[PDB]
Formats: structure tokens, sequence, C-alpha cells
């Protein structure tokens, strides 16, 4: 069957199927006492959008004005019109991601790749690691499957992030429900070498550094790759890559980068990872998965929809009670997920310009863009619209009129858009 995106207005009636009031997955934590429920929309099977500010961890709890390139606005995303704009923007960006095959596969992957459930009386049974709860008048009416929840931004309204729900299943092979904090309208610019612009004739070298806005579908896809790692329970978030030694560490150092971010971003730096590291990463995941088949999956004596979901997610051979990792297929899938799927590889398939290195050399103020203007941003071509002659990334130039400057005070607070 074809993968479908559902369309919504923020004010669509609650049905308990694709429109609910959701209780935050981190409702039990102290900082989240009494928050929610929030209105939520099942854009794609097991993928939910909540037009609310992300507010559910320690560093996102306080949205006020107290990073050199942050921008703060505590009141952003708190009217119905702002919530609907957000809802439409996120849907548009998903429509863009689906428009290419590589992006369609990614989304299909996130829809179908449920975390490994617990077992109860011989049956795979859902926990709050695989579901969210529909709350109505302090009653839990139902629990509904969810692999991903996409919320608005936290304190910094141009930052994006991904959080797994439980930290043991995120790296032991089980997998875990993920939350994404995403801002489609407020983007952080980046520098890049470029020579496809009107230049004075007397200039030495046309190939100089120029400022660009990212395509917010690339931004989101970066986060969806994290989500994919989190759903397979293969997150490398506790490891650091040391650029000086070329080796993995658990403790951070002067010239390091969290290993999960290096893989997820891709490009020239991801390509310098030694076989030695690649082999251990594969190995660690094979062992974890071998263990989970033996210890958990072979305890399943009851055939249900969750079993089928799990057979499709994890390549296995054998029969009920006696399953075995189909090692070859699993290594292939693991390769697709660790090394083919990253921001840089995906961006190339979409003709989006991304920066060269994950860590940026200098901060550039964030900007505002109404990506719901089809003249500024199209689902099929982003900002690089061929009818305007933009086939070498010209539409992402920051000087483009649709990238609007934001007036901000010394404390990085939003005043207005110029």
């Amino acid at each position: 069957m074809k993968l479908e995106i559902n369309k919504f207005n923020y004010n669509d009636p609650i049905d308990g199927i694709n429109v609910i009031t959701m209780r935050p997955p981190r409702h039990s934590d102290k900082i989240n006492k009494g928050k929610g429920p929030f209105k939520a929309f099942q854009v794609i099977k097991n993928i939910w959008i909540v037009p609310e500010r992300y507010n559910f961890t320690n560093n996102t709890n306080d949205l006020n004005i107290p990073e050199a390139d942050a921008i703060y606005n505590p009141n952003y995303l708190n009217t119905p019109s702002e919530k609907d704009e957000f809802l439409q923007g996120v849907i548009k960006v998903l429509e863009r991601i689906k428009s290419k095959p590589e992006g369609e596969k990614l989304l299909e992957l996130i829809s179908s790749s449920i975390p490994l459930p617990l077992v109860s009386n011989g049956a795979l049974t859902l926990s709050d690691n695989e579901t969210i709860a529909y709350q109505e008048n302090n009653n839990i009416v139902s629990n509904l499957q969810a692999n991903l929840v996409i919320y608005g931004p936290g304190p910094d309204i141009a930052n994006n992030a991904t959080y797994g729900l439980y930290s043991t299943p995120i790296s032991n092979g089980e997998g875990t429900l993920s939350e994404v904090s995403f801002s489609p309208f407020y983007l952080k610019p980046f520098d890049e070498s470029y020579g496809n612009y009107r230049s004075l004739v007397n200039i030495v070298n046309k190939f100089v550094k120029r400022e660009f806005a990212p395509d917010p579908a690339s931004t989101l896809m970066h986060e969806l790759v994290h989500v994919t790692h989190n759903l397979y329970g293969i997150s490398n978030r506790n490891f650091y890559y040391n650029f000086d030694t070329g080796k993995i560490e658990t403790s951070r150092q002067q010239n390091s980068l969290i290993f999960e971010e290096l893989l997820t971003f891709g490009g020239i730096d991801s390509k310098a990872i030694s076989s030695l590291i690649i082999k251990k990463i594969i190995e660690t995941a094979k062992n974890n998965y071998t263990t989970l088949i033996s210890e958990r999956l072979n305890t399943v004596t009851v055939e249900n929809d969750l079993l089928k979901y799990i057979k499709n997610k994890i390549p296995v051979q054998g029969r009920l009670g006696n399953f075995k990792l189909d090692t070859a297929e699993f290594e292939k899938k693991l390769n697709t997920i660790l090394f083919v799927l990253n921001e840089s590889n995906l961006a190339q398939r979409f003709s989006i310009l991304v920066r060269k290195h994950y860590l940026k050399e200098r901060p550039i103020d964030p900007i505002y863009v109404n990506i719901l203007d089809d003249n500024s941003y199209s689902t099929l071509e982003g900002f690089n619209i061929s009818s305007q002659g933009s086939n070498d990334f010209q539409g992402q130039l920051l000087e483009s009129s649709y990238f609007e400057k934001i007036e901000s005070n010394a404390l990085r607070a939003f005043i207005k858009i110029c």
C-alpha cells in the first residue's frame, strides 16, 4: 500500500483516532507536573504532530529570556493561528520529504519500525515506550501507538532537537519512542564556499564564502535520522569521536564530537571513520539483537499484529519459538540506517545545500521565512525553484528577499520582523 499523509486544520474536531488530546510522554517527571493534555494530529500512522512549544526536559522547562545565535520568544506558538501555521508548515515539510523515493523510504521506516515491546503471558504487549495516551477530563480513554511526536521549538525558537523517551532501550537494541522539537519558520543560516552569484569583474577569486539558509526539510530529516537510530535502539549518543586520534571515547575532549551527531550529519567527516570503528558498531548491534531474539522474541507464543510489525522491522529466520537473526539482511539494513541515511546524503538526493561540517565556525543571526508562500518555497523544489533558474542552490542565498531579518535586543529576545 501507498504511504499517505493526512491533512488537518488545527481546529478539526477531536475524534480519538487521528485527532486527540495527548498527555505528554514525560508526565511522570517532576518538572512536568500538571502540564497538558495537548492537541495532537496523526499526520502519518504512528507519527504525531503537537503544535506546542517543547517544554518537557530540564533545559527546555523555562521558555523565558535568561548560545550566541539563539532567539527567544516565550509567547511564540500560543495562539490558534500560530498553531495552525505551524501545523501546516510541518505537514508541508513532510509532503516535501515524501516527494522523493529516499525520503519516502525514511518516513515509511519511521512509521513501521516500532520499538520492541515487552512480553506478557506469551504476547508482545504495548507499553508507554510504544504509545501515547488520549486524555479527556483526567481519564485515560485510550493508549494509541506512536513512534514519533513532533512538537514546536523549545526556549530557542530556531533550535531543533530529538529526545528518546527511555535511555536503556535507546542503545540496547530495543528502541524507544522519540520526541522531536522542530521549527519550520525560524532558521539558522550557515556559511559555505560558492561562486554562482553576480560578482564584480575586478575580483580576484569568485569562489568565496556566502551565507545560506537551510531547507527546513533537510533540518527535519537530520532529526528523523536520529529518530531512526532511536527506534532501532542503536543510538551512539554516549560516545564521542576524537578528531585528533580518530578514535571513539566515552569522555569528551578538546577536539571531539558526539558520535551520534557525526554519523547523522554525514559528509566528508563521516567518510574518515576507520573500518575498525565501523566493525565494532556493527558487532555491538548484532550482539544486542542476537540477545533480544534469544531472551525476548523466542518467549513469544502468541501471534498478533505486533509480532508481524516486529518480523518486518527485524530480519529473522526460523519459526515461532526458534527465531534467528538473518545476519546478512540485518547487516544490510544496519548499513542503510547508519551510513546511507544521513543529512548530507539525503540533501544531495534533494538538491539541497548543506554545510561541509556539522560544527559551524561562526554564529549567524536567525531569520524568519514564511514557507507556506508557494512563491518562496515549493514542496517539489524547496527554495531552489527551476522556473527562476535556481538549479545550483541560488534560492538558499541568504540575501533572497523571503529570508526576513529579525530585530532582536542585547538579550536575544524577539522584538519584530523587519
